[PDB]
């Protein structure tokens, strides 16, 4: 079989809390749908805060509460990546300027940048950063993205 392989990469403020777990859950997600290989998935953070960290511990105990695998090591967001990328979905308003912004000094943008939560039939359109927070903080961003990626999903290129 063959088909187009589009890519996805999630954005949050600093790639810990957030954008690993909805990388984590759309991975699954299209593994368990058989069109793995037709998608390329990543994820990355506006800032420089937390480069070459794994995921918040608070955030991996959530996943394997539901067992989802999650590995990632924060990096930061290229301009490379909006050339490469058919898709760039990131958390919040904040992560939007900030995209937008960096999106208008790169020649080529070929991604649309959007809000995840744009995607929720619920509209929850935020994904509040859950680090101050607590672990029903955590399973609430998780409901969320699972939410968001079904409903992604069903309409991608």
């Amino acid at each position: 079989a063959e088909q187009a392989t589009k890519s996805v990469l999630f954005v949050c403020l600093g790639n810990i809390c957030r954008s690993p777990i909805a990388e984590a859950v759309f991975r699954k997600l299209v593994t368990d749908q058989n069109i793995s290989e037709n998608w390329r998935v990543d994820s990355a953070a506006t800032s420089g805060y937390e480069i070459g960290n794994p995921p918040d511990y608070r955030g991996q105990s959530c996943m394997k509460r539901h067992g989802i695998p999650m590995s990632h090591v924060a990096r930061q967001i290229t301009k490379e990546d909006f050339a490469t990328f058919d898709y760039i979905l990131c958390m919040d308003e904040s992560n939007l300027r900030d995209l937008n912004r960096k999106s208008n000094q790169v020649k080529t943008c070929k991604a649309k940048i959007e809000l995840l939560g744009s995607y929720d039939p619920q509209k929850q359109l935020i994904i509040e950063d859950p680090y101050y927070g607590n672990d029903s903080d955590f399973e609430t961003v998780y409901q969320q993205c699972v939410r968001c990626c079904r409903a992604f999903l069903e309409k991608a290129h």
